[PDB]
């Protein structure tokens, strides 16, 4: 049983140019790219990724921060949604694991080039939100016998 | 003192064409390469090789699944038997430390990509199992006085 | 704000020649090369560097292993100079966290490959006792505004 999980590249992974580093981490497990796109986040699409924080007093300057080019993508494993969550690491770099992204190229929270789903019902809303179905793409990795039980 | 442990790149680490960045991350501490043999593994060798598991019901798909080519090696260093352990991570991929082996390359724990001994009983009766003697080659690295203490 | 860590690469990351690797671990994050000399390390120097060490049973040899080629280096960053500690891990390898610099590298504490001031007073001294003012060099990185919050 695999899931999919939204997963995206915020402005700062883009200008520091380690875009195909961070993808080669997922490929690496065998995750399948379900969808990809390069888009430039717009204050309007932002505010509903970060409903939640509607009205917080840090909202305005993560929306600004993020108002640039990002890689929208969609990955599918076993566990996904929870393995991207680990190997992103914690939100604050400072915190997080080493061998983990934010670990491995990051410094504060504010600049922690990558975004993944918390859960199967944020994985759901924020697949909608940056994605038309059109754009998940479905088919079969050829060495599958070798990635899953 | 160093020791020597069995370490076995399994049908999935060679299909997926990674022995080179397995071989890598344990020449990586120095670690010496003491045998390498590349063979096919059969269901005889194999129950002698898990002889622990006689007669428990996941022992014929675990069987099944080793039954391919493989990578015979023995790795010397200071406590490389538990230090190997620590590289390959947790059996479970998803339970792995980011920076392990099974974290960084696999999804399940039956495509787990690599076997290590667990023990030092298990390494000797392990690399006599997949290694005579005369193929144990003993030569000594050249920058030993700047790995070892 | 930013603060500044002293780091030395050891006569074995020299001799291993992952000097490259070493700075790209930091480089990595964001952090910047605020001074780097190759030096021969002399028992005067090592005497002052580990001072906290006089008239311990194992000064003497730890500063007939360190009497040798070294990089000293100074990195900038966000909480650096503990960041710096966490990326380097445990002084002795087996102890080390997997993707840590001694874990990847190493074996024994006794070639544990880079040295890391420990806290701000310590960073500040020995930032001072290799390297002169003058050496220590003020510019600011092109990608800041996508490192920093």
């Amino acid at each position: 049983h695999v899931e999919q999980t939204y997963l995206m590249i915020k402005p700062d992974g883009i200008q520091r140019q380690v875009v195909g580093e961070i993808i080669s981490r997922f490929e690496k497990r065998g995750y399948r790219i379900a969808a990809m796109k390069l888009t430039i986040a717009t204050p309007a699409i932002l505010e509903e990724h970060y409903a939640e924080h509607k009205g917080k007093p840090f909202l305005p300057g993560l929306i600004e921060k993020m108002t640039g080019p990002v890689l929208c993508m969609v990955f599918e494993g076993v566990d996904v949604i929870a393995q991207a969550r680990k190997m992103m690491g914690s939100t604050r770099p400072g915190e997080a694991a080493p061998g983990t992204i934010r670990a491995d190229f990051c410094q504060q929270a504010g600049r922690n080039l990558i975004h993944g789903s918390d859960s199967a019902e944020s994985a759901k809303r924020e697949i909608s939100l940056w994605f038309k179905p059109e754009e998940i793409q479905s088919y079969k990795l050829a060495l599958s016998d070798y990635i899953f039980e």
